């Protein structure tokens, strides 16, 4: 059944609960971000009111055939009435039409839903700033002190670098990115800018991003392969066999791979700095994980919770385990009696 940290008190309103048929006293349901855990259950057969961002309400109507009737896209930064419910979205600073949702509840409850985000100290100068906010439904997917992660901007800076000096010395070499999902455009259109390259993909994936209201997009991204050196596939297909056979794909135009995996965390983040990182290589084909993240790290969210001082937290990622909810509250009391709140 629905759990209650997708629900929001003193309204019919429910945010990223999509797969559990209908929520018995609905009236509006909330879409946080176009991520498959996020969205489950939408398709074109849904009859209820949709409120979103505008970039996500052309992924559901392009992607997904929802129909028009009922998604409605919000402006973000702007105060609206849904069902006499005043709302406004921020942005989450996860991926692209990523948004927060601000709650002003007809008793004078006012409560922020992260959805996903990466925290940032632009965030205390948006429409936050102008009052008090009583109940914070939180993004925790990283919240334990060993989550470390360097700015997305160092991240950017590595793999431009690398691809660039790679292609250089030899170029006849390949750049391949791995995706899944939206997400962490910059990596595989900032290494393409610095080769003077088109990005090249599926038709699919094609699709996905020209719904994402980036500028100069067509000038960007293309689905002819043979003219890229920059090619995106499936995240799945990022390991030496899957990459020794889209090699064999090119027909020699091509005789060695460089291939970027974004990760989220992984364990070499509590030892080794970014200008420290390496590939794993076989042959003419090298793999590099780099730690983009489009979450908050422990202490990005502990600085945005410190600031917004929150009453009441409900944690909205690893809450499956009595183990991580209870860590998890430790760390929300420390936070509390370290600032004074
Ligand atoms: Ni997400």
């Amino acid at each position: 059944t629905c759990p209650f940290y997708k629900k929001i008190p003193g309204t019919g309103f429910t945010v990223d609960a999509f797969q559990y048929g209908v929520v018995e006293g609905c009236t509006a349901y909330f879409l946080t971000h176009f991520h498959s855990d996020h969205y489950a259950g939408l398709s074109k057969h849904f009859t209820f009111p949709v409120y979103c961002s505008e970039i996500t309400g052309n992924l559901l109507k392009n992607k997904l055939h929802v129909q028009e009737q009922y998604i409605h896209p919000l402006p973000l930064d702007t105060e609206c009435i849904v069902n006499g419910v005043k709302v406004v979205l921020l942005d989450a600073n996860h991926c692209p039409g990523a948004v927060m949702i601000l709650f002003y509840l007809p008793n004078g409850t006012v409560i922020l839903h992260t959805g996903d985000f990466r925290a940032d100290p632009s965030m205390e100068r948006s429409l936050l700033a102008d009052q008090k906010v009583h109940m914070l439904y939180l993004d925790t997917t990283y919240c334990s002190p060993e989550y470390t992660f360097p700015s997305q901007q160092e991240v950017i800076r590595f793999a431009i670098n690398t691809a660039f000096e790679a292609v250089t010395l030899n170029p006849h070499a390949l750049v391949v990115c791995g995706t899944y999902s939206i997400g962490k455009e910059k990596v595989f259109l900032a290494i393409a800018d610095v080769l003077g390259s088109k990005v090249g993909m599926s038709q699919e994936k094609y699709k996905t991003l020209q719904c994402l209201n980036i500028p100069e997009i067509n000038s960007l991204i293309t689905t002819d392969m043979c003219s890229s050196l920059v090619h995106l596939l499936p995240m799945m297909q990022i390991n030496f066999k899957g990459l020794q056979s889209h090699l064999k794909k090119c027909g020699g135009k091509y005789n060695q791979i460089l291939a970027f995996r974004p990760t989220g965390w992984t364990h070499s983040n509590k030892f080794t700095r970014i200008a420290d990182v390496i590939p794993q290589t076989k042959g003419n084909i090298s793999i590099y994980g780099i730690p983009y993240s489009e979450h908050s790290s422990y202490l990005e969210m502990k600085r945005f919770v410190q600031w917004l001082k929150p009453q009441k937290i409900i944690p909205t990622v690893n809450v499956g385990t009595w183990k991580s909810r209870s860590t998890m509250e430790k760390y929300f009391r420390e936070w509390k009696l370290e600032a004074g709140y």
